[PDB]
């Protein structure tokens, strides 16, 4: 039973540090919130795991930062803005399958092999990162700072390659 209560406690710890933290510097700074939490307490007892936790809450953070960055992308995206993703997610690799959500979209993603190439070779997340990176996010990125382009290739092969 005391079993049964570590499996729901790293459960509901898992759930609840997951989901608590889910809503650039802010990703960093989630990313200093897996300091705190995960890598400085939660590292002195788990380098077990939390190691499993690296995958299931923290890459279930690039699970959830992945769908987060693949469910419909407003705005957060451009030359600087997705740039800044790769302050996020480029940055969540900085340790080892972590490069998905800020490879072959960091870049204001507006073009045909963007948009396409956001779904079939912006991997290591779902494929659902491409309409979240030039259908919702080239009509988005276009109207962000340093804008790429609303363009049928950004947003057709974008809702059309992922969907």
């Amino acid at each position: 039973y005391l079993a049964e209560s570590r499996k729901l406690a790293e459960t509901k710890l898992i759930e609840l540090i997951d989901s608590k933290i889910s809503d650039d510097i802010s990703i960093i700074d989630l990313a200093q919130f897996l300091e705190m939490m995960f890598a400085s307490t939660l590292q002195n007892l788990p380098y077990s795991v939390q190691t499993l936790l690296i995958f299931r809450e923290f890459d279930s953070l690039t699970r959830q930062f992945m769908g987060l960055l693949l469910h419909d992308t407003p705005s957060t995206i451009t030359h600087e803005s997705i740039m800044n993703f790769e302050v996020d997610v480029n940055y969540l690799e900085s340790i080892m399958e972590l490069k998905q959500c800020i490879e072959l979209l960091k870049t204001q993603g507006k073009d045909y092999n963007e948009p396409e190439i956001r779904l079939r070779k912006y991997s290591r997340i779902r494929q659902e990162d491409a309409a979240l990176l030039l259908s919702k996010i080239q009509h988005f990125v276009s109207s962000v700072e340093g804008a790429n382009g609303d363009d049928t290739s950004v947003m057709d092969s974008s809702s059309i390659f992922n969907s």
